[PDB]
């Protein structure tokens, strides 16, 4: 039973026989690096006295990917300054009040503020929505616009489900099939976007209207995760059509920096809202993949395991989501070897970093029994 239930969280480095003060001491130390002023391996940047922003060190860019990130991190480390900073530029600098995508957010500004697309990327958005939600329950809704956490949270929920009834605009969910689309424009997705432990929540926390839907969206989740993975490696691609296979149209269609989130997912959902044998058959499927092949070999592979001459542009991020992705098989044959790895893998440094570091500090969080609910 998950820890929605029990709420009582796994500490999986502990159970593979790691000590509580060097966990305790390496989920700092990660954080510290992320946060701190540690420039080598920093992704967050402080401004002025009220804003701050996570950036895309590989595309010199602030993403809504980044910025939601940050908000989950900083709640889940009781750090309601450094969550307001983000939340504030977010607010700032990335909502949309113009245009088709009018009530999301921007998914790619500069790090002055400004919006390189008018195109929103619904990974965000429903990060966004949790860590308002996790903010709400764990500090009390703020007093002003934009800090009154839980209505933020149900107003961009409502429109992420409702857009185009009252105008031009369009919907981050198809409304008969219940899946997350890649943008609001398209009918296809990206297997990576899907979280089925986030609408669980939603269903409970969202405008009552929608918490139906919320329950809905969470079971197609689970059951596109099941025809989205290959069969034989695990692996999904980056992004996908309805039906489940690969969408390659313009080189999406493999496993990659994408697609690395998926078992990361899988692990979380897992420890939440409790374990299945697809979960744990699907991350025993994963890891044996990799269980022959060296973190500098990585590549980028087809889903059927065939490699291209590629490396892993994040391979830092791939070992830290395979380790993550323990939490749904803890008696898997490669899961402590999963993560070891993890454990002996430092922070990345250098411009690839943004990536690999955002899934390192989410598996630090999980695997240390740190990603937790906060209820109200
Ligand atoms: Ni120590």
């Amino acid at each position: 039973e998950g820890a929605f239930y029990t709420r009582e969280y796994r500490n999986l480095f502990k159970e593979f026989g790691y000590s509580e003060a060097e966990i305790q001491e390496r989920v700092k130390d990660t954080w510290e690096q992320l946060f701190g002023d540690n420039p080598e391996t920093k992704i967050y940047y402080e401004v002025g006295d009220d804003l701050g922003y996570l950036l895309d060190t590989g595309n010199l860019d602030v993403r809504t990917e980044g910025m939601s990130y940050g908000m989950m991190m900083a709640v889940q480390m009781d750090r309601k300054d450094i969550f307001d900073r983000i939340w504030n530029w977010t607010m700032k600098n990335m909502y949309m009040t113009e245009g088709v995508h009018a009530g999301y957010f921007a998914w790619s500004c500069q790090p002055d503020g400004t919006k390189n697309s008018w195109g929103p990327a619904p990974d965000g958005e429903e990060y966004f929505a949790l860590a308002l939600f996790f903010a709400s329950h764990r500090w009390g809704d703020g007093d002003e616009q934009p800090f009154n956490y839980s209505e933020q949270a149900r107003k961009l929920l409502h429109t992420c489900v409702h857009n185009g009834e009252g105008g031009p605009g369009h919907p981050m969910w198809n409304r008969d099939n219940k899946l997350i689309k890649f943008i609001p424009e398209v009918e296809f997705s990206d297997p990576s976007y899907h979280l089925p432990h986030f609408y669980e929540l939603f269903s409970l926390w969202a405008n009552e209207e929608d918490r139906v839907f919320w329950k809905e969206a969470a079971e197609a989740s689970r059951e596109y995760l099941k025809i989205a993975c290959h069969p034989e490696t695990g692996l999904a691609p980056e992004y996908a059509y309805y039906d489940g296979t690969p969408n390659d149209e313009k080189g999406y269609g493999h496993f990659f920096s994408n697609s690395y989130r998926v078992a990361a997912n899988i692990g979380l959902d897992a420890e939440w809202f409790g374990g299945s044998e697809w979960s744990a058959e699907e991350i025993n499927k994963i890891q044996a993949f990799f269980a022959d092949k060296e973190p500098e070999d990585y590549r980028r592979y087809k889903i059927d395991g065939e490699p291209f001459e590629e490396k892993s542009l994040h391979p830092v991020g791939l070992i830290a989501t395979n380790a993550m992705g323990s939490l749904a098989s803890v008696d898997g044959p490669y899961a402590k070897a999963n993560v070891d790895l993890f454990w002996n893998t430092p922070v990345r440094t250098g411009n690839r970093r943004y990536y690999d570091n955002c899934l390192y500090l989410f598996a630090m969080l999980a695997l240390s029994g740190n990603f937790k609910i906060w209820f109200p």
